[PDB]
């Protein structure tokens, strides 16, 4: 995967709670804050992929901001590892996965292993 | 209702990035630091530990602004509600065990899945979570 689709990635999934993803605008502004210059227009090239390649400097401070490490974009393990994460913050705010998901949180580590045990069967039940 | 101990620990507790752990005080002393937005690193343990209180305007902006959240949330109670139930979803959510759960049950046709939250909702009873 390119640059652009892990940042772009980032932006879909990394965000706070009570509101939604993060716009380009909030992220040039953060920098700003920390005393760092990037150009509005550039970040758009990033994101569109009308530039790439970005300096270890632009990578190191779009990290910063999401809060996760650079070697997010540089290194395809850590990458995946970390994707695998990012995924299960989509897949949670899903209303069917909430329903049964939730209820469970309250059982002990005993009563969970039954609602386990459960679930395989209705997978043989069905595949799978 | 709730103090502002308890609010802000509650920040700390469910508001941190995606593979690893809650913040740290030091990690805000740090932050804060950055963005060049002075705090007490001591001063700071007794806002959590409710030693000290009533914290300034400020300060509930400095710290708000860290984790990312509207300052109301400290103050208009309503607005508190609001949050600490997506909150309550955060803590919930990123639970190993119903993780676990979840990923599993994952796949499984709607009415199979009914199925899975019926014998949830049972051993609660049974374990008298619910009643």
């Amino acid at each position: 995967t390119t640059f652009a689709a892990r940042l772009n990635r980032l932006f879909d999934t990394v965000y706070p709670p009570g509101r939604g993803p993060h716009t380009s605008a909030e992220v040039i502004a953060a920098l700003k804050a920390e005393g760092i210059t990037m150009s509005a227009p550039y970040l758009s090239q990033l994101r569109s992929g009308n530039r790439t390649n970005p300096s270890g400097a632009t990578m190191a401070a779009l990290a910063n901001f999401f809060r996760i490490k650079a070697a997010y974009f540089t290194d395809d393990e850590y990458y995946e590892k970390l994707d695998k994460e990012l995924q299960w913050l989509c897949t949670m705010r899903d209303d069917g996965v909430r329903r049964i998901a939730q209820r469970a949180h309250g059982l002990p580590s005993a009563a969970q292993q039954k609602v386990l045990d459960r679930i395989d069967e209705l997978r043989r039940a069905e595949g799978i």
